[PDB]
Parts: C-alpha cells; sequence; structure tokens
C-alpha cells in the first residue's frame, strides 16, 4: 500500500546538504509499467535564499529527516478507486531535494555550498531501478507536479537518450508534465525579483541556471544557444524541440503562474484591469497549447492535480484526465473514436468550468 524508501547507493548523488538523495518505490511485478513521479516545491538561486529555504524548508534540501515510507496517492494510488489509469503499475516517487527545477548536475565541493544534482537524481534513480524491474519495462512514464513538471520537460529526453546508450531500446520513456508549463509574460504589477514570490518567472530562472549549473534539452539549448538556456524552461519553447511523447496537464489558472505574475485573488473587487490581464493570461496559455495534441487544460485557479487523491474529479468536455491518459496510451500502440487525448477549455474565466476543484 505504501512505498518504501531507497537511499541512493551511489551516495555521492546528493541533496542540497550533501546528504544522499533517493526514491520511495512499491513494485508490482504483474506490470510491465513503471511511473516515476519528480516532486515539485518551487527552488532556490542564490546562497542567501537558499539557506533560508534550509532553515524552514529542509526536506526539500536534504534527506536526513526523510520518513521511511510513503502513501501513493493519485496517480501514484495503487487503487483502482483512485488511479483509473495505472493502478497496477510500479510506482516511484523521487523526492524534490536538489532546489534547481532538476535541472542540476554540480557537486558540492570547497567552493560551492549546496550540491545541485537534480539531473542526476534522475539518471541516478533510473540506474539503480535497472536492477529491479525496470530492465524488463514497456513505459517509463517519468511525470511530475509544479518544479517537477517542469523537470519532466527538461529531463525526459535524457533518460530515453540514456536508457538507449545502455542498452534498453524496448523501454518506451514517455512524460507527464503536471502544472510545469509556464508563460515567460508580464506581471500584472512590478516586483523586483528579490526572492520568489517577489520575482517574475523569467529573471528567476536566468540566475537559477548559473548557481544551479543547470542543463537543458540539447535541441533546445542549440537553438537559443550560450546565455539564454533559461528559455527551455518554459514549456512552449521546450516542447516541440522534445522527441519523447509528452501529456501536459496545466490549469489555464495556475496559481504558482498567478503568484510570479503578483496576482492575488482572494474575494475582493476584480478591477476591469485585473480581469483583462487574467482573461488575456488564459487566452495566451490556451495558444500556447493548441499544437500539443495531448493536453489537459481545465479553466481553473489551481495548482497540481496528478497526485491529489481527487485528482479523478476534474473534466474537460466531459473526459476525465484518468481517460485522457489511457486515450493516450492507446494512441501510442489516427484519432480514437470516443477517446480524445486534446482537452484545453475554451471559456475565458476560473472556474468557467463546473469541475473545478472548489476547496
Ligand atoms: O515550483 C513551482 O510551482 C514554481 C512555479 C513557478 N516556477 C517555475 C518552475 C519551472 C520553470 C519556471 C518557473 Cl517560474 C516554480
Ligand atoms: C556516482 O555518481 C558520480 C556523480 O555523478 C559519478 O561520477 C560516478 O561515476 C557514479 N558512480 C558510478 C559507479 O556510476
Amino acid at each position: 500500500e505504501d512505498l518504501r524508501l531507497h537511499l541512493l547507493l551511489n551516495t555521492s548523488v546528493t541533496c542540497n546538504d550533501g546528504s544522499p538523495a533517493g526514491y520511495y518505490l512499491k513494485e508490482s511485478r504483474g506490470s510491465r509499467r513503471w511511473l516515476l513521479f519528480l516532486e515539485g516545491g518551487w527552488y532556490c538561486f542564490n546562497r542567501e535564499n537558499c539557506d533560508s529555504r534550509y532553515d524552514t524548508m529542509r526536506r526539500l534540501m536534504s534527506s536526513r529527516d526523510w520518513p521511511r515510507t510513503r502513501t501513493g496517492t493519485g496517480i501514484l494510488s495503487s487503487q483502482p478507486e483512485e488511479n483509473p489509469y495505472w493502478w497496477n503499475a510500479n510506482m516511484v516517487f523521487i523526492p524534490y531535494c536538489s532546489s534547481d527545477v532538476w535541472s542540476g548536475a554540480s557537486s558540492k565541493s570547497e567552493k560551492n555550498e549546496y550540491a545541485f544534482m537534480g539531473a542526476l537524481i534522475i539518471q541516478e534513480v533510473v540506474r539503480e531501478l535497472l536492477g529491479r524491474g525496470l530492465s524488463g519495462a514497456k513505459v517509463l512514464l517519468l511525470a511530475g507536479s509544479s518544479a517537477g513538471g517542469t523537470g519532466v520537460l527538461l529531463n525526459v529526453d535524457r533518460v530515453a537518450e540514456q536508457l538507449e546508450k545502455l542498452g534498453y531500446p524496448a523501454i518506451q520513456v514517455r512524460g507527464l508534465a503536471d502544472s510545469g508549463w509556464f508563460l515567460d509574460n508580464k506581471q500584472y504589477r512590478h516586483t523586483d525579483c528579490v526572492d520568489t514570490i517577489t520575482c517574475a518567472p523569467t529573471e528567476a530562472i536566468r540566475r537559477g541556471i548559473r548557481y544551479w549549473n543547470g542543463v537543458v534539452p540539447e535541441r533546445c539549448r542549440r537553438q537559443f544557444q550560450e546565455g539564454e538556456e533559461w528559455n527551455c524552461f518554459f514549456g512552449y519553447k521546450v516542447y516541440p524541440t522534445l522527441r519523447s511523447p509528452v501529456f501536459v496537464v496545466q490549469w489555464l489558472f495556475d496559481e504558482a503562474q498567478l503568484t510570479v505574475d503578483n496576482v492575488h485573488l482572494t474575494g475582493q473587487p476584480v478591477q476591469e484591469g485585473l480581469r483583462l490581464y487574467i482573461q488575456n493570461l488564459g487566452r495566451e496559455l490556451r495558444h500556447t497549447l493548441k499544437d500539443v495534441p495531448a493536453s489537459f487544460a481545465p479553466a481553473c485557479l489551481s495548482h497540481e492535480i496528478i497526485i491529489r487523491s481527487h485528482w479523478t474529479d476534474v473534466q474537460v468536455k466531459g473526459t476525465s484526465l484518468p481517460r485522457a491518459l489511457h486515450c493516450w496510451d492507446r494512441s501510442l500502440h489516427t484519432p480514437l473514436k470516443g477517446c480524445p487525448v486534446h482537452l484545453v477549455d475554451s471559456c475565458p474565466w476560473p472556474h468557467c468550468n463546473p469541475s473545478c476543484p472548489t476547496g
């Protein structure tokens, strides 16, 4: 019922503080499907901001206090009631302890205070899983939420490339990016980037890469070239360069997107200027998903979905996300009868979809 913690056998692949990184696993030996979920949790891009993150968010920077077990929820659940999609698959939960949107490849030294090895954590987890059943897998679905969702876009092709070089061409590597599809848009009200809540999404990534030694997919890197690798952290720019099949899940009005845009929707009156900004945001995000054939984008103000216990409740055009993911599976065995995979809401205001989460 639960996933057991495994600290990485290679203790040089560590978390921010140098403690070994790891993964939670529940095997399903009657299944050739493997789900590797990347946890989210924002980031930190300088010594001062990472020090504050270590003081009150230490679990996102260290494994010394990790529990020995975790319960799988949502798409990580083994119960068909909670997970009609992949309830029988092998479940892997990879905790987010690198604070680098899973892009780093820099080890701790006498020069660097923290280690940013998120990209190396993923590859090492995949390497150690091969000796536990992944060698015989048919499909490896790399999933993630929020920063883990962007981590999927940054790493899905690297995992496919790694499994090919290691000699496992039969494993089909796929991606599921949840709430990691962001826009480098203008803020509603300007804020000087000093932390994250008071920072724009474009400037946050520009200084994060330089501090993390972050890496991006190769074809995207060769488009934007030196100094502009931050562009590959934004889904609508990096997705067209990806080779692996990627399903994109994204609220049209993601709370984290509204946060970095300095939008605070409480219960106050919404003036004309804010209404226009919010409606334009949903339009822009809907436009970036036009040519994403496998997508699920409800017009809701929310954050993350795929590991929430009630991720089965939201519907777009009458189709739930677990069904859309099943249709996506069938399409990878052209459109199917009664099994759609492109589900993007068209109404322009938060909760115009009646199935949006309520609380
Ligand atoms: O982790 C979260 O939910 C934050 C939301 C915004 N962030 C983000 C993540 C990847 C690329 C660009 C950005 Cl701006 C992190
Ligand atoms: C352990 O990880 C380090 C850092 O990525 C790497 O250099 C080393 O080759 C790894 N060890 C093995 C046996 O793969």
